[PDB]
């Protein structure tokens, strides 16, 4: 029921990123740019989540010399499928953008695995 | 942890929704309003995610000839936390609201009930 309840929303959150529907949030990294939800983004991430209690604009743009655009599309869809698929390659740069934008649950997910 | 990353979404969201924080919706009832996540509300609202694909008005006056406040409360609860505590004396109006706002999951959980 509660696992079914949260999962339902999960899903249903990350069909609507995809499908670029209510997305208030643009994270643009150079150029690539990201589309999502920032009560998303605020539930997992101190750094939005700091900057949504700053301003109203949605566009964020993120310091490309701190954080990979491969990072994070890793990092965002584990933030909306809790999946984290790690390996010797991208651990790095996952672990990069998730510690500038404070994500604890993926640093030190990473952490663990590079060992 | 897939539990746990969606419970963790779960609380944060209705953590927010209780600040009053990046509430995108606002739906009003006679003279009660709720704040509320315009990508939550869609997530398992027809009637709300019909809405949201025809503008960008925050606001949502519900008619409240067929909708009672009492029963969106606890129909909005459910949404935010999983939790639906159905008794003889809140669920006609429980089932009113989610049959109205094509919330199924709580229609179905209202008439096996109402039994």
């Amino acid at each position: 029921s509660m696992s079914h309840h949260c999962e339902h929303l999960l899903e249903r959150l990350n069909k609507q990123r995809e499908a670029g529907f209510l997305c208030d949030c643009t994270i643009v990294i150079g150029e690539f740019q990201f589309k999502a939800h920032r009560n998303v983004l605020a539930s997992f991430s101190e750094y939005f989540g700091a900057i949504y209690r700053s301003t109203s604009e949605n566009n964020v743009f993120l310091d490309q010399s701190q954080v990979k655009a491969d990072g994070f599309q890793k990092l965002l869809e584990f933030i909306y499928t809790g999946t984290l698929n790690l390996d010797s390659w991208n651990v790095k740069e996952i672990h990069q953008a998730a510690d500038y934008l404070k994500v604890e649950e993926v640093v030190t997910k990473c952490k663990i695995k590079m060992e």
